[PDB]
């Protein structure tokens, strides 16, 4: 009779996290990825997030963003309609932050908590990427909002960057991430190559990709409007700088 997100993640089973999601989520699918945790130092406050195993209708209007995450205030529930407590890219989160000192009444109480919360959920990402099955089915249900918050998110962008996934001259069948890509480049190259086009088959033969191939230099696909924008955003790749070949 206690509520879940105050108990300690050791005690917790799973079930007892996907009955919990049921509870919340409208969804009948246990959820892909579970991250519960708390945070102490000069605010408190504990919190349990789902990441859905597939990205939910939102038919219904023309906006998106009706982040339900239920609004807790010492145990006492506040609202399931929060703002600013989570970023929009972010609305498909699913769960419940239950803050110790009032979210009050912008605030900047509020700010800490979303803060915090997407440090924790990059943190669940990465940790989804360490299955690279798994994260595929993450990838085909949320790449569209990864790619939002590196385009939205200045901050994390690097981080977030790290989670986005292509296809590439030596990446065929599966996809492949920005790190692999680099640690597969040899000794003597210093940037990271790629090409943008409507879709794989127009860009796949490429002439600009002769003169890559030829030098066995790998090559990645670029097919969404969105991916293109964010690698002018990005700029450079831990260390590598991101060039069109089309270009040059
Ligand atoms: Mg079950």
């Amino acid at each position: 009779t206690k509520p879940l997100w105050t108990r300690n993640p050791s005690d917790i089973t799973q079930e007892e996290y996907n009955a919990f999601y049921k509870s919340i989520s409208n969804d009948w699918e246990d959820p892909l990825y579970v991250k519960h945790f708390s945070v102490e130092g000069q605010l408190e406050f504990r919190a349990i997030l789902f990441i859905p195993k597939r990205a939910p209708f939102d038919l219904f209007e023309s906006k998106k963003k009706k982040n339900n995450i239920k609004l807790y205030v010492r145990r006492v529930f506040i609202t399931d309609e929060a703002e600013d407590l989570i970023p929009e890219w972010l609305s498909f989160v699913k769960g419940v932050v239950d803050s110790e000192d009032l979210p009050l009444n912008q605030n900047k109480i509020m700010k800490v908590i979303r803060k915090n919360i997407v440090k924790k959920l990059i943190e669940a990402f990465n940790e989804i990427a360490e299955d690279s099955e798994q994260f595929e089915k993450f990838y085909s249900a949320f790449s569209k909002n990864i790619k939002l918050g590196v385009h939205e998110d200045t901050q994390n962008r690097a981080a977030l960057a790290k989670l986005l996934r292509y296809n590439s001259t030596k990446s065929v069948d599966e996809l492949t991430s920005l790190t692999d890509y680099v640690t597969r480049m040899p000794e003597h190259q210093k940037n990271i190559y790629y090409i943008t086009g409507e879709s794989l088959k127009a860009v796949e033969k490429s002439p600009f990709l002769d003169a890559l191939k030829a030098k066995n230099f790998e090559v990645l696909f670029l097919t969404d409007p969105i991916d293109e924008y964010a690698f002018t955003q990005l700029k450079e790749f831990e260390g590598k700088t991101l060039v069109d070949i089309t270009k040059d």
